[PDB]
Formats: structure tokens, C-alpha cells, sequence
């Protein structure tokens, strides 16, 4: 079980191309393509990532391998984010991935909003951090995606996704 995998679950995997909300090409899962309102643009994009003319359609494999760039950068940004940083520093790398999950979802700002959570998660105060995590909105607005997210911190294990 991987980042990967729990995504599709959570999020879901789009093989063609399509807008997101603000209006953006996207592809795989939550790939951003190109700002540009060009479909063209976006397809030139795609083609150059994977290495081979797709007319705007992808593999499994070729959306993993998306998927994969976009983890290092969601990493990338966390380990800048002062707030999120000495979290992550302290996780174990199952409970990692949770943390990017909710990256994922709602960005950096979103999490580094859940304050008594990050606290909690920083001093392995597993119970206390799902407690608090299950009375955000954001359970209230995805409660089967949270539920796993927050098992997942709970337990430090891949159970929930089995």
C-alpha cells in the first residue's frame, strides 16, 4: 500500500483531461497541466511529461509517475512551511503520508490551520489528535475520506485502506 493507492482511493484517478475548479487542464490525480486556457498547450504538457503522444489520455502507470512528482512537491513545500515542518520531521512515514494526503486536499494553508492537531501529532499524542481532527469541518464536509486519514494517525498502520 502507498501514497499512490491511497489517493486513487481518496481522490480518485481521471484519465483524460479535464478543468479543475478554478478552471485548469488537469489529469491523473490532481496533475495541474497548464494555466493556460489552451487545450493545446495542455496537451503539448502532457505529451512532454510522459513520452509519448497521448491526445490527451493517460496509463495507470503514467499517472503514478505524475503522482509521484507531485508528492517531492508537495514535500518540498511542507519542509518550507514552518509550521509544517517540525510535524513532518517527527512522523513516522505511514503517518507522512496522512499529512500529505490533507495536503493534498486542502493545501498547506488548510492544514497549518488544524493548530492543537499539529501540536498533538508533534508530541505522538496520537488519541488526542484524532479526537480533535474528527470535529473540524472538514470531517463534517468528507467524512469517509477523514475517517481514513484519521485512523490512519490513530494507528500509524495501513489498516483502513486494506
Amino acid at each position: 500500500m502507498n501514497i499512490f493507492e491511497m489517493l486513487r482511493i481518496d481522490e480518485g484517478l481521471r484519465l483524460e483531461i479535464y478543468k479543475d475548479t478554478e478552471g485548469y487542464y488537469t489529469i491523473g490525480i490532481g496533475h495541474l497541466l497548464t494555466k493556460s486556457p489552451s487545450l493545446n498547450a495542455a496537451k503539448s504538457e502532457l505529451d512532454k511529461a510522459i513520452g509519448r503522444n497521448c491526445n490527451g489520455v493517460i496509463t495507470k502507470d503514467e499517472a503514478e509517475k505524475l503522482f509521484n512528482q507531485d508528492v517531492d512537491a508537495a514535500v518540498r513545500g511542507i519542509l518550507r512551511n514552518a509550521k509544517l515542518k517540525p510535524v513532518y520531521d517527527s512522523l513516522d512515514a505511514v503517518r507522512r503520508c496522512a499529512l500529505i494526503n490533507m495536503v493534498f486536499q486542502m493545501g498547506e494553508t488548510g492544514v497549518a490551520g488544524f493548530t492543537n492537531s499539529l501540536e498533538m501529532l508533534q508530541q505522538k499524542r496520537w488519541d488526542e489528535a484524532a479526537v480533535n481532527l474528527a470535529e473540524s469541518r472538514w470531517y463534517n464536509q468528507t467524512p469517509n475520506r477523514a475517517e481514513r486519514v484519521i485512523t490512519t494517525f490513530r494507528t500509524g498502520t495501513w489498516d483502513a485502506y486494506k
